[PDB]
């Protein structure tokens, strides 16, 4: 039920219908319980820069493994992409989900850039969806670089809000 994110509609799109709909993609994989899915939704509710940059950036997506619904996963290249029809554990599977929350970023045609798997406050995470969301992620060469260049990249906005 979408009750699992109550208060954050303006943020999370109806996951019936999954796919980057000409935006970078962000899946958010939580569960009933789970503290660390509770601070997440507070920060996203809370932190206004935060909220106002995934609300411009990303189509969002909040999946509850706690209940089994039906996904349309649609990805790929504007010349072929697929849309398959896959259950709430067919999808974690394919993310290999084994905590929460587990937080999927992806470009616009749904190919994976970067993965979290569990809670980061407010700050980093920004920092880590900044990165994506206006491109840096681009200027690397490989994920040994792109992880050196996003640990530097969150160390300088650490630094910025003093």
């Amino acid at each position: 039920d979408k009750k699992s994110y109550a208060g954050l509609e303006d943020v999370f799109s109806d996951n019936k219908s999954i796919s980057p709909n000409d935006k970078y993609m962000l899946l958010v994989f939580g569960r009933n319980g789970c503290s660390y899915c509770e601070r997440f939704k507070k920060d996203l509710k809370n932190v206004k820069e935060l909220r106002d940059y995934i609300k411009e950036h990303f189509s969002a997506y909040y999946v509850n493994i706690s209940y089994s619904k039906e996904h349309d996963f649609k990805v790929g290249d504007k010349n072929n992409e697929k849309e398959i029809k896959m259950s709430t554990e067919e999808l974690a599977q394919i993310y290999a989900v084994q905590s929460t929350p587990t937080i999927v970023l992806s470009d616009k045609t749904g190919k994976t850039i970067y993965e979290l798997p569990g809670y980061m406050p407010s700050t980093q995470f920004l920092a880590v969806l900044e990165f994506i969301g206006d491109g840096k992620y681009q200027d690397t060469k490989d994920d040994e670089d792109l992880t050196k260049k996003l640990k530097a990249y969150i160390k300088y906005k650490t630094n910025l809000s003093k």
